């Protein structure tokens, strides 16, 4: 039972038995917790429970010290000291925010606000408690027993009675049985097996209830500012391609960590890979939460960095297909590309963490715990999409609360800002600049005269809760006949069910706003589907329209965002 207090560090025998993570609490702060919350079970070497035979008193406020043993008011000896007295819980070696993190259900937005505005050790306790709460929540749903196999990609599932059914998006990876991870999409459901196997009828599926490991390292290491570039050696022969980031590559070597806010197409990948050409001798580890983000960094490194010193780290429990053009798992190559969850135990001169709005504080801590670097660079954009908070149902999570890095980028500002968008037609750049970047994002391209908006509410149908708007897809089909150049367009919408219906009717490649992040396409057709808080979220709206290089057609439901779009309006 030896350990240190998660609130003030004062070493103690005490742990909270009612807390799902069982934190070490000191005599002072343990009392301050048990007297203010429903949490009264206090654990030590031996728990704080009445030692009298057959007595079920476990509330520490109802217990006393019988010399060296513990008893309740009904069994205590004449000479007994109350366990809960004078602002202390008796133990060895002798809080409003801690109580609110320890007792919350993580369904409200204020829970996530507090998990980011609290002290650094409370940010880790909150990150640990949240991830554990998310995992024990998997046990809640019902099992899916296969009823019929249509083909190599299609099946019919039978669900467990009494227990609710989980959302069937690629976001929920069902570990199926021992055959491996499997995902689903809509009585005809499409089965996405990671490991190709003859899906037998009658087989069952149970959700991935993984174990939450304790957090040791902070979300952000303590900041350090240096007078000269430290441990890094720059080139004087530095390519003119990367000359626009030279002042910022120097800022990187003159701080322990630095933040870079890069709106869509402002050159984040270019900045990240150019940092390697500026410090050519430096060992750089490129990390991000998603495999697609690490893959986008791999594609940029393939064009500028020597392929022999690059290595793509893939966890042997390989979930889905990723970058195949580097040597796999050579954990010591100068340039290492790896997701946060697969990070090995190593050191680096620079660590680059990309798509920082997708990181949680749990991921921020894991990176600091597995990688020990001279320099840490956080690239991303708080005006883009955050990680899905699968328990959160009440309130909206603002960008300053995505993680510690976004919190800094939104309060004190980012250390570096990429201000020129080189991807989008000016109509899109002018719209998102005013919408999320306070007019500091400039357009490099001219207005393409290929950005259109149509105000069309249509008809909203629901496949469970994922929305469909067939009349909006019908408007797209009517537009495509008259504008056949748009045949090459990617169809984007805030819902998978809308995308599924549009893929059958239009035939265009389909992408949700969330999965479109980091990618770019010449033409984008976007149907807003509904006027919900999800389809109206300005960060998702920002991602959706900033995917287009040449043109975009937005069929809108919200008068607010339709009026804000600086596109040519269309009739019908
Ligand atoms: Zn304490
Ligand atoms: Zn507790
Ligand atoms: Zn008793």
């Amino acid at each position: 039972a030896v350990g240190a207090c998660v609130l003030c560090n004062s070493q103690t025998s005490l742990r909270c038995g009612a807390c799902i993570r069982r934190p070490f609490l000191c005599c002072k702060c343990c009392y301050d917790h048990v007297i203010s919350t429903s949490h009264k079970l206090v654990l030590s070497v031996n728990p704080y429970v009445c030692n009298a035979p057959g007595c079920d008193v476990t509330d520490v406020t109802q217990l006393y010290l019988g010399g060296m043993s513990y008893y309740c008011k009904s069994h205590k000896p004449p000479i007994s000291f109350p366990l809960c007295a004078n602002g202390q819980v008796f133990g060895l070696y002798k809080v409003t925010d801690f109580n609110a993190i320890a007792t919350c259900d993580w369904t409200n937005a204020g829970d996530y606000i507090l998990a980011n505005t609290c002290t650094e050790r409370l940010k880790l306790f909150a990150a640990e408690t949240l991830k554990a709460t998310e995992e024990t929540f998997k046990l809640s749903y019902g099992i899916a027993t296969v009823r019929e196999v249509l083909s190599d990609r299609e099946l019919h599932l039978s669900w467990e009675v009494g227990k609710p059914r989980p959302p069937l998006n690629r976001n929920y990876v069902f570990t199926g049985y021992q055959i491996g991870e499997y995902t689903f999409e809509k009585d005809a459901v499409v089965y996405r097996g990671t490991t190709t196997y003859k899906l037998n009828v009658g087989d069952y599926f149970v959700l991935t209830s993984h174990t939450v490991m304790p957090l040791s390292a902070p979300t952000l290491v303590p900041q350090e500012h240096y007078v000269r570039i430290t441990g890094l050696y720059p080139t004087l022969n530095i390519s003119d391609e990367f000359s626009s980031n030279v002042a910022n590559y120097q800022k990187v070597g003159m701080q322990k960590y630095s933040t870079l806010q890069g709106p869509p197409g402002t050159g984040k990948s270019h900045f990240a890979i150019g940092l390697a050409l500026y410090y050519p001798s430096a060992r750089i580890v490129y990390t991000a939460c998603s495999h697609a983000a690490v893959d986008a960094l791999c594609e940029k490194a393939l064009k500028y960095l020597p392929i022999d010193k690059c290595s793509r780290i893939i966890p042997a429990r390989a979930r889905v297909e990723c970058f195949d053009k580097f040597k796999v798992n050579s954990t010591l190559e100068q340039y290492v590309f790896c997701t946060v969850n697969a990070l090995p135990e190593t050191t680096a001169d620079i660590v680059v963490f990309d798509e920082i709005s997708m990181a949680t504080n749990y991921d921020l801590s894991v990176v600091n715990a597995r990688l020990r670097a001279k320099h840490y660079v956080y690239i991303g954009d708080p005006a883009q999409l955050p990680a899905p908070r699968t328990l959160l149902t009440k309130g909206t999570l603002e960008p300053e609360y995505f993680n510690s890095v976004c919190r800094l980028m939104k309060t004190i500002g980012p250390d570096m800002f990429l201000g020129t968008c080189r991807r989008c037609p000016a109509e899109i750049v002018d719209t998102v600049s005013a919408l999320v970047y306070d007019n500091k994002l400039k357009a490099h391209k001219d207005k393409s005269a290929q950005c259109f908006k149509m105000f069309y509410k249509g008809v909203i149908t629901h496949d469970v809760s994922s929305a469909i708007n067939r009349p909006q897809i019908g408007v797209v089909r009517e537009f495509l006949t008259r504008n056949p150049a748009w045949r090459k367009a990617v169809f984007i919408s805030p819902y998978n069910s809308q995308n599924a219906v549009a893929s059958k009717i239009l035939g265009l490649p389909t992408q949700t706003v969330d999965s479109s992040q980091g990618s770019e396409y010449d033409y984008v057709i976007f149907t807003q589907t509904t006027e919900t808080a999800h389809s109206c979220n300005v960060n998702r709206f920002n991602v959706a329209i900033t995917r287009a290089k040449v043109g975009i057609l937005c069929i809108m439901s919200d008068r607010d965002l339709y009026d804000k779009l600086q596109f040519t309006s269309l009739e019908i």
